[PDB]
């Protein structure tokens, strides 16, 4: 299962609180538990946009999780609906990546944003 240090990085994601409670919600049948909580984060940050795992995450207003590569592409195409929902965004939307999520997810999944 996961560890203590992996637990307080999570509850370091405060904008993601629901999700993650979502996720540690989900003992397996086959190979091992800490195998099942990967594949469960996985799922739960893929960006709708490019369908890889999230990799600078914007956490939108409508809690959604997209790429901020992917939304920039977005914003300059003149959408400023959020892919996952089609909420509106706006113009100017003030963004910051989410470094709590990219923190876990980097810790989890060390090299995944390589090149990215
Ligand atoms: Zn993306
Ligand atoms: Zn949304």
């Amino acid at each position: 299962s996961l560890t203590a240090q992996q637990s307080s990085l999570i509850r370091e994601d405060k904008s993601n609180a629901k999700l993650w409670n979502e996720v540690l919600a989900s003992r397996p049948a086959s190979g091992s538990p800490f195998q099942l909580f990967l594949s469960k984060v996985e799922e739960t940050f893929q960006c709708i946009c490019c369908q890889e795992l999230v990799f600078r995450p914007i956490t939108t207003v409508c809690q959604h999780n997209v790429c901020k590569d992917c939304l920039d592409r977005s914003f300059r195409a003149q959408v400023f609906s959020c892919p996952a929902c089609r909420y509106d965004l706006g113009r100017s939307y003030a963004m910051q990546v989410n470094q709590p999520l990219q923190t876990v997810l980097n810790q989890l999944f060390p090299g995944y944003g390589n090149g990215r």
